[PDB]
């Protein structure tokens, strides 16, 4: 009955139906997007219009369409044609990713260059990259993946330990051609290999490691009602799942007494791009936008129990579309599960006599997703305290190269002549906000250093400066970690019992933003990652911040546009974007496999609640 | 048989027999501070000496005495009278708390301010708080205490909650005499309660909670020989406590195959400070030296099970001395447990067709403190990977003041008519380095941006430099989050199999340093404070940053005398001093008991393994 609710494998064999009988899905389409739109604005009282968004692409060269089908009536409410040479390209399609290598595998040229280095085109397996958008005026309207290539010695054998550097080929995925092939000379290709279950890599296995039990006797202290609703410890919230963005909440709200108060509308990963930080024409395109270009919700891990997740654990499935719109379960591919988090407040107190310890504990939501080599984890924690947070974990193998002889000054040595370009994964949280409803604001908040003088005689003060954010146009703001610069999501019509008004403060890692050049590609593609907070008031067509068709398009879209509107934000429904991202020079000890590594940023209750929240909280 | 044994009772017995014969521990003294010395650099190969430094203050008025002892030997080692105007006073004795409100409460100035607002003497409570130095020359050369006023209704009730504004005497604990009483003017005492085991404030307490259970039916992983020797997953350590610094960690090193190679040799929070940021008169003297004034391991709590520690957990129980020179047991003041912590490392390969995953866990080793209203946990934690971990956690009841009529820029409002004043708590880790040795290095690494051009054509490069710290002059560094700035410690004569020096990385948080304006008292006696990173030369006598003898003590002493002596570090003994703190702007959430907030670093190892260190992790 909720209008969040999970897309249901029979709500996909309807879209696939509808768009069927309306002559949109015959046998030479495929569905490169499909995901549920979230409600409208209001609409609550009226009743429900189940919608889905859909991006289908045409393998015989005709141009794509986006349509919006409501699945509830049997319509389809909009279709149009794309012109892809100007607002971009679909997704990669998942069945577009062997075609790189196997056209490649009859290619004279691709040939030459394998046989120059000695490479049997049987173990070599290529990498299906996006293409970016760079010098190549005929790549401009046509679907291009770039492709790098790897030696796999054996089945299985970890390619990834073998680049063959000096190579690179660009092709078209749906005229099936290769349009360009460019060797700048031979590099050794590294000969270590780095199987990581191999014992004569790993050496004998640890039996040092005693059990470490979690269990809940009598169960979770969460519910999970329709599918997809939880409550936990005051909380509540609804957890969607998208293909692009992956697990979104819905909803976030805490129960303070009889009054249930929202926080944030709809919580997200927007976007998430890794850009490249080697000169090498071989990877200096190099840019993946893991979100945007290929849909990390598709790619999401099923997580066995206690080997991904560990304890009482409940799982969501969710349901995609395939290629031709059929639905495809995702086993167990969302974990739930509460945990202990240490203290949560102590005091002993002398005058009193009294002794108080209360625990901690969070709710974790998370999934784990696999782009080639990547495998990256996003992780949604709610507390007993009233703070939200995320964090991304990443780990899987890192992507390599040659490594110069003489050094770089842009690449990592990992291995005898293995390299590991240095390069960024950078992040865009949205945060569609409603603090105690939607009439919202955002100040800056930095410390302020005062000066020994009248009124402050023995120079100890200090203080702190909040400016408040009216208009989009003074809402692109950075970092500013000397002087404890945080941003305050606030309800100026929502007072709590001391007549201030309600807020959150958003506390960044301020970790550096995106490294490259002002005037190169990159920084225009991925505009949003070169400064750490955006405010825009909330438009239903304002979804990512490099805008819905990321692949192999340029700048025009996402949120350089949104904010040239320079809307009211003093007092109204708005939407914080935040930017945050791990800068990567990669270690010896990433090497073959690497140990996870975590940025996030999280939201603490400033102000919101009339006294500490978690008073009520037993003992033991 | 290990010289880094905890002092036993025994020892301390000892100690009180030596001093006692050698006609230094009569009836007019008092142990102030006794903590063993560590064993010098050397003197592995020869037999050992057990040697205590005690600190004797005398109640008479006669000079303190700062005393070596060998236990081992049965002799005074040396013994030199202190003059406390010029070095310090001695650390606050337990037994001087109480004098401030015994002497206040027959005082005929207090009695005349108490009587004006209407409080009953038998019900003000007075903080006993260190003085600092200002501008009262007659406190120089003496034992002087501040005292603030705080009301409490009955026995339970929570004083903190009804703070006497205006109101603040100073104390002479020695001669037992009230040397000021200051009274500003009357401000209302705050009324409403802050008892947060009282039934009307906390509401129904919740039955939601189900339990989690964290067992280890095969016990931990861990061992623990000598009392305080640690092994754990190729990790070893010695856990010390010092009642000045408490929990100090000496030789932290890793078993990476056959050899065990030193990272840390000695690793402690050497100062931590609480500067208050409010210039009203009643307040604005007042920094909390919690290591250096107050010695925060005589008040370590005894951590009950299930509450303050979770899961199967190894207890240490260390004895200090009380007054006299008597051994006391702290019961269970150090926790030691293992805890899984998520996933370790996780990639699906395509190509090879060989999923991987691998838990991650920590070893943990922390108290916790109580200084009058402040709760503090100290954690250290070691990980399967190579990474060391601390982090602080604050709690307790935060300190009050009254609410100004019309606002304040340098205090929050809690409740109606109850504020509390801004302040810092920063904290000093000092890490005496062992990478694979004592010949080490510092680099400052930030990250370099690059301008598109010649060799750059793109726009996309990024890369890194590195500048030795080569003497102690240059060696005083601040944080750059905006450039990713970390400090590498390397040993420049050990080298990886890539033929790179040995390292580990250093990772600040960069929150704000210390505040107060330069000219400040706090600024001189908290020099350390004002800057995130100091590097020495590793001498026996430099201990703190604040100088052996803190309290009462002006500028002279500690960190910025060292480094004057512009010593070599550029492949040497050397320390890293790293300032890190939290600044508190109260909410009304932290009121009336104040949920954990956090602080902290970490180290990572950077080309100190040959590969992942954590290849041998069985799966499951
Ligand atoms: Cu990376
Ligand atoms: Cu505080
Ligand atoms: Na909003
Ligand atoms: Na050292
Ligand atoms: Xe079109
Ligand atoms: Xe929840
Ligand atoms: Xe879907
Ligand atoms: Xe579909
Ligand atoms: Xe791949
Ligand atoms: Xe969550
Ligand atoms: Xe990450
Ligand atoms: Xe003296
Ligand atoms: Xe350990
Ligand atoms: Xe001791
Ligand atoms: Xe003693
Ligand atoms: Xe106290
Ligand atoms: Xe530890
Ligand atoms: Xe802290």
């Amino acid at each position: 009955a909720s209008p969040f609710r999970l897309a249901s494998a029979g709500e996909i064999s309807e879209v696939q139906g509808i768009l069927r009988t309306a002559g949109l899905l015959g046998p030479e389409k495929r569905i490169a997007y499909l995901g549920v739109l979230d409600p409208a604005r209001g609409a609550g009282s009226e009743a429900e219009d189940r919608r889905f968004r859909v991006f289908i692409h045409d393998v015989s060269g005709a141009r794509p369409q986006e349509v919006t089908v409501s699945v509830t009536n049997g319509t389809v409410i909009s279709a149009v044609e794309l012109d892809t040479a100007a607002t971009g390209e679909l997704p990669v399609l998942e069945e577009e990713f062997e075609v790189v290598e196997q056209l490649l595998a009859t290619d004279e040229r691709w040939l030459k260059a394998l046989a120059a280095r000695n490479l049997d085109v049987s173990k070599v397996r290529v990498a299906p990259l996006s293409a970016g958008v760079f010098e190549y005026a005929e790549e401009r309207g046509r679907r291009i993946l770039r492709g790098l290539a790897f030696v796999q010695d054996f089945p299985e054998d970890s390619a990834w330990a073998h680049p063959v550097d000096g190579l690179v080929a660009y092709v078209d995925v749906v005229s099936k051609e290769v349009t360009r092939v460019i060797d700048t000379g031979v590099f050794p290709v590294p000969a270590e290999h780095g199987n990581y279950t191999d014992p004569e890599l790993t050496g004998p296995l640890r039996t040092t490691q005693k059990p470490i039990s979690i269990t809940q006797p009598e169960g979770p202290s969460f519910t999970v009602t329709g599918g997809n609703h939880i409550e936990w410890e005051k909380w509540s919230l609804d957890v969607g799942f998208d293909v692009r963005e992956g697990v979104v909440l819905h909803n976030i709200a805490f129960r303070d007494g009889d009054r249930l108060r929202p926080i944030i509308n709809r919580a997200s990963i927007a976007e998430m791009v890794v850009p490249y930080g080697d000169p090498s024409p071989i990877r200096s395109w190099q840019n993946y936008f893991d979100t945007g270009e290929y849909l990390v919700g598709q790619y999401a891990n099923s997580l066995e129990l206690g080997c991904d997740c560990l304890g009482d654990i409940t799982y969501l499935s969710p349901v995609i579309s395939d290629a031709f719109g059929n639905p495809r379960e995702i086993r167990n591919g969302i974990c739930m599960h509460e945990e202990d988090w240490g203290i949560l407040a102590k005091h002993s107190d002398l005058w009193s006599g009294i002794n108080y310890t209360r625990r901690n504990r969070r709710m974790v939501i998370s999934f784990f997703t696999t782009i080639g080599n990547y495998d990256y984890g996003f992780y949604w924690y709610l507390y007993l305290d009233g703070t939200i947070e995320f964090e991304a974990k990443a780990t899987g193998v890192v992507f390599t190269s040659a490594f110069p002889e003489g050094g770089s000054d842009n690449i990592s040595q990992l291995a005898p002549g293995l390299g590991a370009p240095f390069h960024q994964h950078i992040f865009s949280a949205r945060l569609d906000m409603a603090i105690d409803g939607f009439t919202n604001r955002v100040e800056e908040e930095d410390v302020v250093r005062q000066t020994m003088g009248p009124g402050n005689e023995r120079g100890n003060a200090f203080s702190r400066k909040r400016t408040v954010l009216t208009r989009e146009s003074e809402a692109v703001r950075e970092a500013d970690a000397r002087t404890g610069r945080t941003w305050i999501i606030s309800n100026p019509e929502s007072k709590n019992r001391l007549n201030e008004p309600v807020g959150y403060k958003l506390h960044a890692h301020n970790q550096p933003t995106l490294l490259a050049d002002p005037g190169s590609s990159i920084a225009r593609r991925a505009a949003f990652a070169t400064k750490d907070l955006w405010v825009t008031r909330y438009a239903d067509d304002e979804r990512y911040p490099t805008g819905d068709f990321v692949n192999q398009h340029s700048g025009g879209a996402g949120l350089p546009s949104y904010i040239a509107q320079d809307r009211d934000i003093d007092g109204q429904d708005i939407v914080v974007w935040h930017t945050f991202g791990l800068t990567h020079f990669p270690r010896v000890e990433d090497w073959p496999i690497m140990p996870v590594d975590t940025v996030g940023f999280k939201l603490r209750p400033e102000g919101f609640f009339d006294r500490s929240p978690v008073l009520d909280v037993p003992a033991n």
